[PDB]
């Protein structure tokens, strides 16, 4: 409820959903999710939250 | 940014479509990479509204 906690849950959302360090920086094609940090992204094949099979890794800038 | 109730605010904001702010970001343009608009402000654009950068593919995204 209290403003620092609605902000630290958004802070925590951008996260990297494997290393948990460095925020989102890459979005996978072509099921769309944003998952992994630029890093963590060499080290998956498949979507970690549908498990689809990635054919590409896009960078993205907000 | 210079006090906890702005950063959260620029948190929540960022995720509104750039253009109407009215609903979330829903594509991103590839091959530039930014993440910009819904999926209805994007039908019009051709070229990416930030960087003009002509558009090969308008990928849905899911954020929430
Ligand atoms: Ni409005
Ligand atoms: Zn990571
Ligand atoms: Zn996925
Ligand atoms: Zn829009
Ligand atoms: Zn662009």
């Amino acid at each position: 409820i209290s403003t620092e906690e609605q902000l630290r849950r958004l802070q925590e959302e951008k996260l990297c959903k494997i290393c948990m360090d460095r925020n989102i920086a890459i979005v996978f094609v072509p099921c769309g999710h944003l998952v992994t940090c630029k890093q963590c992204a060499e080290a998956v094949d498949k979507c970690p939250m549908c498990y689809t099979v990635i054919t590409f890794k896009q960078k993205i800038f907000m």
